């Protein structure tokens, strides 16, 4: 058994997702298609959040598992502003290696621009400390 952590450490290049604001970002972490979602913090008006906030997440599969990380802005009614997305194969991550990389998101449709998210993403055995070489 092992364990995807993730810390989604900040975004930038995010588009104007408010007429008269700037962006209110925050990230959803799906494992594949699971019920069991994760989300950071909103940050309010600005293009260059930064989160740092860590997730642990069961694997299923260290090869076949999916990481997709999505962003919204948070907007002031009953919902949320989709901003874009990026789908992460997780067998590009080397078993127990901690890889700190940013990823250029794709933009939904009438976004512009997707903006860049930067993830530290550690598969590791579970019981093994988390964000440290294995
Ligand atoms: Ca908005
Ligand atoms: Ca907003």
């Amino acid at each position: 058994m092992y364990q995807l952590h993730v810390r989604v450490v900040e975004a930038k290049e995010l588009p104007k997702m408010d007429t008269f604001g700037k962006c209110d970002a925050f990230a959803i972490l799906q494992l594949n298609s699971s019920r069991n979602i994760h989300r950071t913090k909103v940050i309010e008006k600005t293009y260059t959040p930064v989160w740092n906030e860590e997730f642990h997440i069961p694997l299923e599969d260290v090869t076949i598992d999916t990481l997709t990380v999505f962003l919204k802005d948070e907007d002031k009614g009953s919902s949320d502003d989709p901003i874009s997305l990026i789908k992460i194969p997780i067998n590009q991550f080397p078993l127990g290696e901690v890889v700190d990389k940013w990823y250029s998101l794709i933009p939904v449709k009438g976004v512009k621009k997707g903006g860049q998210i930067r993830l530290t993403i550690h598969i590791a055995p579970l019981g093994a400390t988390p964000f440290q070489k294995t």
